[PDB]
């Protein structure tokens, strides 16, 4: 399952490039690249990535923005592509392959608010997603969410699985080896991590006693659903897919399909460490536990 | 796992019979029959079916209709039965077995609008469903859906799994061999297909640029949930189980339990081919991708 | 996988102790104990339990109640703990371990109405949950549910899985051996059962023709989601997690994440026996079918 032209390849991460070019237009440039990521202690996965992160870098745009997206494929041998779930596009024209050492540019609107998956769309898509080519784009609602004024703090969390390396039989027929959370930064000083079994246990997300926390979440799969729960609290408000209309209240646990997103909000009332899990506990045991450390200052 | 009395049996498909007998009463006659279906290229499954289709033929009635249902069991040796999720009925009186070469008639009301599973209810129900005895009945709401006037086109899609042939161990403990979509005709000229890995890729559903499409969907299982997504669009409106009250907006992906239904609506803004998937990509890779071809005319 | 200090241990069930100590304060005392439970005919599981039941005893409190909870750990060698999904608490202070032959007391508010999972929170949590340390706490809404006046009868049902005994490899990587329902009593004379493949088939829940039934349900997992369906009816009303705001209508089947709850309501229109399933039929075949017997009197 090792591709000869990937042997010894470890392309250093490259920052996302984004810039606004109009009141409703934004440029985004990513790479597709092959990068070693430590997904569990002592376990390197030579991931297929956007920008050397898996999941990829966070993208945030405003509702109504047109994205002018460029992919620079640095993979020496495999084509790659980009599918944003946020956008209205022709898949056979706008989510098409970019060949090795080439670039492609595609343009399409994000008119729907929410927390969307993005991923490589190159056949076999399972292979590209499972090897690491997944991520989130957030589209901020033009009128906000009704509970905005209540939120004290926010983070992004993404859930994904890892399988046996580049093994299509395992991808289709096996249980995941690892299931993991990562967090992607929304503001300076936020963590920005990859999908691994340990970082958000050792370096918890931080908050202060009494705060209302918002998490933008997506379960990118490839294969499993997620039963998303924060220990020691109840979600005050949940917006399915991050659309303000899809409001629930007082949920213990939010069911996310594969590619499913949500905005969830909850209050942390006491100092301590609060695990964040998928409540499918086989997955939690295989890595899918993050921690939120709540202190009298926030740090 | 081969039943001696089924060896060499391939009963030709029989059309559904339906006729209205009152303003709120409809007759439906199906068969239970044993029919070879090509579920993947070169792979025949000697399915247990209603009417020689798997999933079975589409049934459409109006909210408030009483169904007077007859099953004619053409299986030479196995009893079969019918459970409509649409109806209020006594399962132990109204969903009972019909013996080989016999008929049975049952009557019961459909008072709830939506997109319901039907299936054989004979013990072991897993065996009967897994072998192909599943389908959809749509109950049209008396006052429609709020977004009716926006819809330009509509189709029905059903998701199911196929396992090792008639293998109860695999049915209970194995991963699916194939996961598939089929489409069932609502109007003359619509496709009517069986659950296979290829037909709706080779013969895509058709639409025209700019249209709002409605899909009536159900995941009949037997065993898996579905993460239903149309590539290149976002669902404008979703009605869970097809009940007009259970409205969501702006969903990327709709989580369907086993037997779960929905009405989903989305706009196709550009010409091209739009895949339709379950986003549990192991299932997509095992067959569960249909295509929608969007042209400047619709065809 | 057998713990030497558990060999031959079968601690007799102990009743839940609860008493109200103020208008908004309640005392609850449970045990953690090791008890043999027949989970399928001829199959004993030496379960890790609260109070000698698996799932554990039902707890019911009012919205706004503070719970003063004591756990008495009767396990000779393993620590145990309690996590109520109903409560706001510091997990690292309030859901901490109680050592063998010790007690611990923790206090925390239940301010959210609904149908919540509880479970042991001792690492590895998968092991403690899978071995039987799960249950439900219901928090009654201060203003009720809008459909209260329509309900004629109510029961509690819980779904769980059982795996190979105390086998962490199976817990993380295997399919469940059994998937089961149990019912926990809300009023005198209601059944109170453990998660097994047979009791609620042999001793069905009882109701009368024409009644509206409410079920408080939770799928405690540990690992699977549930596609909850009552044969022969449609849910008139569903409140996700039991929060009155999360209202759906006319659902055939309710998708429950692991730890997910609901209040569901449906009408039984005809005499007979009505199966209650998860519609993931591999799980149903492995035990997850209960029965509701509907008679002209109710019994
Ligand atoms: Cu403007
Ligand atoms: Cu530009
Ligand atoms: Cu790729
Ligand atoms: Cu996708
Ligand atoms: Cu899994
Ligand atoms: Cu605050
Ligand atoms: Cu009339
Ligand atoms: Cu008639
Ligand atoms: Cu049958
Ligand atoms: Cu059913
Ligand atoms: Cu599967
Ligand atoms: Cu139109
Ligand atoms: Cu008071
Ligand atoms: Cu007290
Ligand atoms: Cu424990
Ligand atoms: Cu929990
Ligand atoms: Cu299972
Ligand atoms: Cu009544
Ligand atoms: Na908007
Ligand atoms: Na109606
Ligand atoms: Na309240």
């Amino acid at each position: 399952n090792v591709i000869a032209a990937h042997k010894g390849v470890n392309q250093a991460p490259v920052p996302l490039k984004m810039e606004r070019v109009g009141p409703h237009d934004v440029h985004i440039e990513m790479t597709a690249q092959i990068t070693d990521i430590e997904i569990d202690k002592g376990k390197i996965y030579k991931a297929w990535t956007f920008n050397g992160q898996a999941p990829g870098p966070l993208v945030v745009v405003n509702e109504g923005d047109t994205i002018h997206f460029t992919l620079k494929n640095m993979d020496p041998v495999v084509p790659h592509s980009m599918d944003f779930h946020a956008v209205h596009a022709s898949p056979s024209k706008d989510f098409i392959d970019v060949m090795p050492n080439k670039s492609g540019t595609f343009t399409y609107p994000a008119n729907k608010p929410g927390v969307f998956m993005y991923h490589c769309g190159t056949k076999p898509v399972l292979q590209h997603i499972a090897n690491g080519m997944h991520g989130v784009i957030i589209v901020k609602p033009k009128n906000g969410y009704p509970t905005d004024k209540e939120v004290d703090r926010e983070y992004v969390l993404i859930q994904n699985e890892w399988y046996k390396y580049n093994d299509m039989n395992d991808f289709q027929n096996g249980v995941p080896s690892y299931v993991v959370f990562s967090s992607k930064a929304l503001k300076p000083g936020d963590p920005n991590t990859n999908g691994d079994t340990f970082t958000l246990k050792e370096k918890p997300l931080l908050a202060k006693v009494g705060e209302k926390i918002r998490l933008y979440i997506n379960n990118v799969g490839p294969n499993e659903v997620s039963s998303f729960h924060v220990v020691g609290t109840v979600f005050d408000d949940v917006y399915l897919d991050g659309n303000p209309n899809n409001h629930l209240q007082g949920m213990q646990t939010v069911m996310l399909p594969a590619s499913g997103g949500a905005v969830v909000e909850f209050t942390v009332t006491r100092p301590g460490t609060y695990p964040i899990v998928t409540h499918q506990f086989n997955h939690a045991q295989k890595g899918a536990v993050a921690m939120l450390k709540v202190t009298e200052t926030g740090e």
